[PDB]
């Protein structure tokens, strides 16, 4: 409605938007003006995407791991609502196991999914908004990727990477008015964290000072700070929402 | 008037609110809705506050190393607005020099002013904040802080200083709903930066990927992001705005 | 010869050994009584390795990218050595290009050598350690993983990745006294830094308050700091290395 | 004996070396060969350094927060030793409170006591350093400083700003061969950690991946380490030991 954190004008792509974080950032750059296309790996997810969004953006099929997919998308974005202006890299996956029982699939399927889609992604929407001096690009990333995990060391890996990959992006790009970012939530409810039993739960909680899960909501507000006309000035940044869990 | 980033019923109290950042910092708070009490060292300096502010606030002089300054102008704050739920903590000096030609009093006035205030205001705000279960406290650091930087030993050490006390509050009142974070600006065009020769401002922005240096509103549009009921899992974290000078 | 910083008893393996930074830590580790088994890809750089050890070790042809060469090399060391007491993972290589001239294979690669070599030869060489509850695993990193740099978003990605890691597996394996550890470089005099014109040089130099190169044999002493019995209480940390090139 | 790690020819002055980490310190320091200067508060205390250290050094008498003291103590290690080459700064206090208990006094102590009294020594014996163009300044810090602590906002906010001041003097004597760090030691067995009580012992111990305390003679070899001439390409860096209870 008014001039302050308004998207209008901004297209805004967002990756694995089926449901909790994903969905709740295209809800909410759509409510704040963008026009959203949003993302799932099946048909069945981008037609909930689209009925979700309605008029103010779409779903679509996307195969992160898949340059023709990219390719298609993209084209399909550019021709219908122009190029994106707004990219939100939060499709991601976990794979799970101490590191003596992690698999040669399970390491690489979280460098595909996690830290390389981030690579094709980034590199096929820049062009674009390097010649408009005008971009965003929010990865969502985890505290996992700050502070390691246990039994996530394929996941942390990629986390990191992301960080790395986005300092050196930032600098390339900055002087062309282009920013790059990382969100990392730390605990936060989802269907996945609601599967966990209470002894898990707990565990997991009393590790977090604000003593509760954060919300989907809270890491979407994040993201539509930085995705905003005000947030220009920070590239290269990390902004940890983990209510506590971790502080840098 | 969404309920986006609104701060409808917040008692705002920002210190140094004059000019430059303090400034920009009390007028965003009042466009998103909060009561604003912004403060200088003279009353005459309340009083151009008050004199932008009008309906939305007011200007209060505040002597930040004066604990019956401080205890006066927090009586009169509850008194008309009720109790404090946001603190920014804006007020600082500078007193440059090299180690070796480095004043005792430059060492101390620092440490006075930039650091042991921010002990003294944050404590006096907390137990309101503590007793309602909701709060927020908001540090304008610097990006010295964490770089360091030559000529401002005393500087970056008040700076670093605040951010080790923020995450050390931060631990004690998360569970308590209250919120401890630095926003960490840095090189902001002010009247001050203005005052800098053509070689002093070229040799900084060419430290800087972004080619520009910062806005007041860009550090205003950060502090009220972290002071919004959308920042609640946020806490003990700095927040840079930087342009990409540096990157954590 | 004193208890200081002794390493004769252990065994050490030091991938990419044949020249510069793998070569100096090598011969230290040597030096403080380490068997050292260096590597290099081709069997007369191995040949090279065997004839700057001598008595002290050997040197044998390893493929990073490849599980069967790992598979012999580590049979052939627990045979005639015993098992691998500390893994040095130095063997890196760099494909530059800025984001929209960088290859897919560029990405890869790197991903491959710099990132998922060290997942593969960690897991490899933990069993034993566990067993032992006794370990180092020490990464050759780069600075470029903590800050970023234009024009190499790939080796930054990977040299993060691997801090990613480094701290999952020291989370995982720390309470059986295997540490694991990140040494990070900042720009050392090498064939490849000697390599670069005056202007490069200049400008590089220009970033590091030391005003100076490193040489490769103060990486080679953090890392035997690292290796040594002194350094249990040492795990998941980054040992920054960069005369002040960037400072966490 | 050996060309390694050789502090022979070094004059080290190690402030509150009675007991614990800073007669750690000290005696490994004068393993290595350096003429060590330890410190206590007290002339028994110095006296009892004295006997320790025997032919290779002396105990002194030192108030950290008196001018007149350091100017007493540098002077007569200036005449017997040659200037100190070496500075350990290890000497500090402690004033628990959560912040709501915390006293003005409490707070005031630790600044003077673990801040400015860095500031001072360190500018005291920093123009020796920077005219020999060879310099080492170690600051004993602590885990608390990077991750934050309730109860300790002070301490936190001391060992934090520490930090701070080490990056800037780092920046502003690089070039003069002058290193300046800080060694951040976590849960340590001293006097003072076994005097807890078993509660507190385990839930600390509980945080500590390593699962033990760390032992004084660890936190000496780091800062041994960071002492020794291999170490010249360190600086403005912050080394943690603290067994993986905090890792950045």
């Amino acid at each position: 409605m008014s001039q302050f954190m308004n998207l209008e004008g901004k297209v805004a792509l967002v990756t694995g938007a089926s449901r909790g974080i994903g969905k709740a950032i295209a809800e909410l750059l759509a409510e704040r003006g963008a026009k959203v296309i949003g993302t799932a790996t099946s048909e069945s997810g981008a037609q909930a995407i689209s009925d979700y969004l309605g008029d103010n953006g779409k779903g679509m099929a996307l195969n992160v791991t898949n340059p023709e997919s990219i390719e298609a998308v993209l084209k399909a974005i550019t021709d219908e609502f122009g190029g994106v202006d707004i990219l939100v890299n939060n499709a991601d996956i976990t794979r799970d196991n101490l590191l003596m029982r992690m698999k040669e699939e399970e390491w690489s399927d979280i460098m595909e999914t996690n830290l390389t889609s981030i690579f094709r992604l980034s590199k096929a929407v820049l062009r674009g908004m390097m010649k408009k001096r005008q971009g965003r690009i929010i990865n969502v990333g985890s505290v996992v990727g700050t502070m390691g995990n246990a039994g996530q060391a394929n996941y942390a890996a990629a986390k990191a990477g992301v960080i790395g990959f986005t300092k050196s992006m930032a600098r390339e790009v900055a002087s062309r008015g282009v920013t790059v970012n990382t969100v990392a939530p730390g605990f936060i409810e989802t269907d996945m964290t609601k599967a966990l039993n209470d002894e898990q739960r707990t565990a997991t909680l009393a590790q977090v000072p604000a003593g509760r899960l954060g919300d989907p909501r809270e890491i979407a507000s994040a993201v539509a700070f930085l995705a905003s006309p005000e947030a220009a000035y920070i590239t290269g940044e990390t902004l940890h929402v983990n209510g506590g869990m971790y502080m840098i």
